[PDB]
């Protein structure tokens, strides 16, 4: 069997939404990590870093280093991934959705204050004007508790985290959204998504000052 | 009868790497195009576009809106992606760093002419190190056709288009690269491929003024 190894920052990242789907997928991994610039240098001569760059998952023997081409591999494994062409694409086309949304939220530190503020705001507007009121209603119009083939999916994940990742910024965000709230607590009480959740667990918390830089330092931004 | 009339701009971006997809597979198609924001605004309208924002593909009867998952249902559907999921994931990771580096350039014209020679410099000296010695490194080890196991896959088309687009900067980039040089020839003497090259085909010419202008003005930039 393997033991499914993961390395990356101490942060959310683009290794956040792998760790997510791991446990959802009742699975225990272990991981390494990385602080020094000098770190990086070493693993990437070793010659893992296919393009020299992370995330990066040690499992199956194999050693995957590009985000979606890892959830893909993971989700599809896991039976996350839908069955038939048809779903899969659903699938596909709501995580596109929500990535870009968790997406702009895990850079805007990175910005200027003055930066960072407007692209905040403005993540609270799309969120709102956008990519909720979608999902508000692909619920609404077939009514069920899942999102694709009425089993759990990677897109019902996927939603959740970026549902709680909006709230972390704005709490009564959820104020107009009704079939989502129902959503958020259905799929939060599943047992694997709930033992994730609990203060003991290998999820990582928001973007912190201390972490942007010591980003900008392995990497050298 | 199959008629994949995919919505978009009349320059490259984002589709470029669809309709190559759909050249190699070896399917004709249609493409009503992108010219007034009036278009963009009753279309989107309409709700045939999910979080409003194209690429935007109608086929199979379905309205698919999703890039990266527009790529992933055509390849799989046309049997391009592998045998199992291991392949399906070894393409994944290629088409990923294919996909990064065409982005970059993708965007290029809109920046200012200041940020373009960095970027291009930037471009060519990360093409050049950075993905090109991996794809020939790979190409001799299992020396053979393709780049995956013996099959026309997404990752050898998107690798083609990948080339050439970096081609159309430095045409004697590829000389250090010898297997690379092979691997265009032969891919491009792909029956389909060589007619989707030809100078009559729907493939659209790199970005340009009125291009780089538009956007801007439709999708108000
Ligand atoms: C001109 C083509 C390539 C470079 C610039 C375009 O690429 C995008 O990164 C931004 C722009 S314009 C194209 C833009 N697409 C996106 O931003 C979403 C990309 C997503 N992967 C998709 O499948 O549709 C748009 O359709 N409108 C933007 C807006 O209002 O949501
Ligand atoms: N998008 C690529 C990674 C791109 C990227 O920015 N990754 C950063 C983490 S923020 C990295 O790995 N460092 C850049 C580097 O290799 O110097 C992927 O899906 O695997």
């Amino acid at each position: 069997a393997a033991k499914p190894k993961l390395y990356y920052f101490n942060g959310r990242g683009r290794m956040e939404s792998i760790r997510w789907l791991l446990a959802a997928a009742g699975v225990e991994f272990e991981e390494e990590f990385l602080e020094t610039r000098e770190q990086y240098e070493k693993m990437q001569k070793d010659g893992h870093l296919l393009f020299g760059q992370v995330p990066l998952v040690e499992i199956d023997g194999m050693m995957l280093t590009q985000t979606r081409a890892i959830l893909s591999y993971l989700a599809a494994k896991y039976n996350l991934y839908g069955k038939d062409l048809k779903e899969r694409v659903r699938i596909d086309m709501y995580a596109d959705g929500t990535q870009d949304l968790m997406m702009m939220i895990a850079v805007a530190p990175f910005k200027t204050p003055k930066e960072k503020e407007e692209s905040y705001d403005l993540i609270l507007s799309r969120a709102k004007t956008r990519y909720f009121p979608v999902f508000e209603k692909i619920l609404k119009d077939h009514g069920e508790a899942f999102l694709v083939g009425n089993q759990l999916s990677w897109a019902d994940i996927q939603l959740l985290e970026a549902i709680l990742m909006v709230e972390e910024l704005s709490a009564p965000v959820l104020s107009d959204f009704p079939l989502l709230q129902a959503f958020k607590t259905r799929i939060s009480n599943i047992p694997t998504i709930k033992k994730f959740l609990q203060p003991g667990s290998q999820r990582k918390p928001p973007p912190d000052g201390p972490y942007v830089e010591v980003v900008r330092i392995v990497l050298k931004f």
